[PDB]
């Protein structure tokens, strides 16, 4: 019924791949990937496309899956959209709003269906917290927060992940936390401001990208934000808090665990889908895809086929298919960009008015 | 030996006279409070003076201790030290650059001693990191971090705490985190952003001051900061953790201890003097003066009078004797308040370079 083409199938795409190939009625019929497609076709019994316009053209494919490194989305899509066929991106959609932009008017020009991969909505907890959010159990929503802080020492051979023009650096690469955020509050910053370093990644055998970022979001609301990520931080963090007139939640994925306090009194609830996922995670993290986010590939590609098959998307996930959520996340890391390159705060309308 | 008049008997400028009359030769003489000045004067047998020129003219006042509301430290500093008493004054040393400035200059022209009561610096666990980043242990120190957040209710009587002119808001009235920040990383910051707003401490019977505040520093050394206070959170915290290339410490007040991490393991300190005053701290938080403060008003007046009596300071508190610590926390709190104002980065210039 729904035949994929996966355009790369490194890591992260060849778990797509063999993921949504789980699913009836979904069929994984090519790739391409010129370092790693010949080894993913022979294991998926499909074929290694020796272009990428072979794919995006050819009559075996309805949806083009998009998992390429972060910096080089846009062709694919573009591509797969003048072909008409059905796109999925991974995240981040691309490096630049005029990019996503790009991309999210060709395929609604071409009338195809675009999903943005954010897949941290798909989280059980994140799910669950914007229900209790949304009705009403810590009352007026006042901040967020978000820290996703660890260490990362020195490897072997450095990759596209570390260069700031390949991956766009922790902004980017880990933009699930500010969509997380824009998703829990239901609105786009008005002014940005992002400081930044490289404390302790630059040299020969160092990427050239910030290793700490603290950004600060305020909203027309009122409402505020704060964030910070990195990979020099030696007191490691995870987590997304929401803190409301009535009380306060924490998604923690560092020790793994939802928490809900009110009247300071704390309930318990899961990041993923069980108990045991929510251990694995934290056990981990205290010590090749871990089980959470093997089951979130599961769910998240079950989602795509569902819609491409006619489902209608629950209000939750809408913006995944709309635009909204990739335009309203990359608009943001533009203007933290920007804010961290010329020293000042910067308003979102330069991002999104600047054409 | 040394005979103290106090300015300023409320909650703690009764609790510094209690304290420094249990030193050897130290005295309280008198006392200067129009509202609570007859009952402290009556339970230390001493003298309720009228005015505070009584008092600070007075020639059973060798040193004056400071401790009115925080808008109302200038005038007893200053006619102070035109009667050659020495002083003690309360943090937040003044609401204005200028003002702190003004007390210092005034004391050191009188050729008085002036101690800036940064109580914070005495804290076990703020020395003991102290050391433990001057020896080396944590390596290059690359960021700070402080939070102080907790919820506050809407109170019966609205106090002078609340109001953003008589207290300066969290950011004055609670600027031990942001000197501890400066004295752990020895250096002030070159750009200042603040962000703030009165998220739900709005309307009658409420004070004006902001009830969150998000900072960022960043210092010519390139090392940043971020420092959060408020009223406003449903998600209690209250830390500084300092982050280096080799580890990173956390000295944790509201679950009391202090944590070293290097190489994944966690050593645990003291915060306060023993054990029990750090399992009393933490068992208050789940629920006048705690016994750990206690302490350390006990410590920092023997302090005070040891100096008076000729004591050389331990170099960990010679600027708390020189104005630099005042000073430097007041220009920094004085940048912070002009970037919320003007919705712009500060920089630090704007403020020192004034005079
Ligand atoms: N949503 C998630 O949880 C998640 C997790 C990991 C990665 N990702 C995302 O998946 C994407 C890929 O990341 P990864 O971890 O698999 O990286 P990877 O380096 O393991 O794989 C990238 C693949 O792209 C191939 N490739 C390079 N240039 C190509 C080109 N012009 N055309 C076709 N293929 C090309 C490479 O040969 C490689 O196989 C990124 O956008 C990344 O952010 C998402
Ligand atoms: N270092 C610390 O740990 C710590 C702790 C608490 C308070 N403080 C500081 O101590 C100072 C006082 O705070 P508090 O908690 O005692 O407040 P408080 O409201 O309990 O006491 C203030 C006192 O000042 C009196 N007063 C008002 N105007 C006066 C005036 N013109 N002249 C003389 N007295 C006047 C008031 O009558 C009252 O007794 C503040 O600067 C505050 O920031 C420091």
């Amino acid at each position: 019924m729904i035949n994929y083409g996966v355009v790369g199938v490194g890591y992260f795409g060849a778990e797509l791949a063999r993921f949504m190939n789980m699913h009836d009625n979904a069929k994984i019929t090519c790739v391409y990937d010129p370092e790693n497609g010949e080894n993913i076709a022979r294991e998926l019994q499909c074929i290694n496309m020796s272009s990428l316009d072979a794919l995006v053209s050819s009559k075996l494919v309805d949806c083009v899956i998009v998992a390429t490194p972060n910096y080089l989305h846009k062709e694919p899509v573009i591509k797969a959209a003048k072909n008409k066929k059905h796109v999925f991106c991974e995240k981040p959609i691309a490096l630049s709003y005029e990019d996503c932009v790009d991309m999210v008017k060709a395929c609604k020009e071409a009338g195809v269906t675009f999903m943005a991969g954010h897949i941290m909505n798909f989280f059980n907890g994140v799910q669950y917290a914007r229900k209790l959010i949304k009705e009403g159990v810590i009352g007026e929503i006042l901040s967020c927060h978000t820290k996703r802080n660890g260490w990362e020492n020195k490897q072997e051979r450095l990759s596209w992940k570390k260069m700031k023009e390949q991956s766009g650096g922790h902004l980017y690469h880990h933009i699930h936390e500010l969509d997380c955020v824009q998703h829990l509050l239901g609105e786009i910053p008005e002014t940005v401001t992002m400081i930044g370093g490289n404390l302790a990644h630059s040299g020969p055998g160092f990427g050239n990208e910030d290793d700490m970022l603290f950004m600060t979001l305020e909203f027309p609301s009122g409402k505020l934000a704060t964030l910070e990520w990195g990979s020099a931080f030696n007191w490691p963090e995870h987590y997304v808090i929401i803190n409301g007139t009535k009380g306060s939640i924490k998604i923690d994925m560092q020790e793994t665990a939802g928490s809900l306090r009110i009247g300071g009194q704390t309930k318990h609830f899961l990041v993923h889908e069980t108990q045991e996922e929510d251990d694995d995670r934290r056990k981990g993290n205290m010590t090749k895809t871990p089980l959470w986010l093997a089951s979130l590939i599961r769910k998240e590609t079950l989602f795509l086929h569902n819609i491409l098959c006619g489902a209608k998307p629950e209000e939750d996930y809408i913006d995944l298919l709309n635009g909204e959520a990739a335009m309203s996340a990359i608009a943001t890391a533009d203007a933290a960009t920007l804010s961290r390159s010329q020293d000042r705060k910067v308003k979102i309308s330069e991002i999104i008015k600047h054409t």
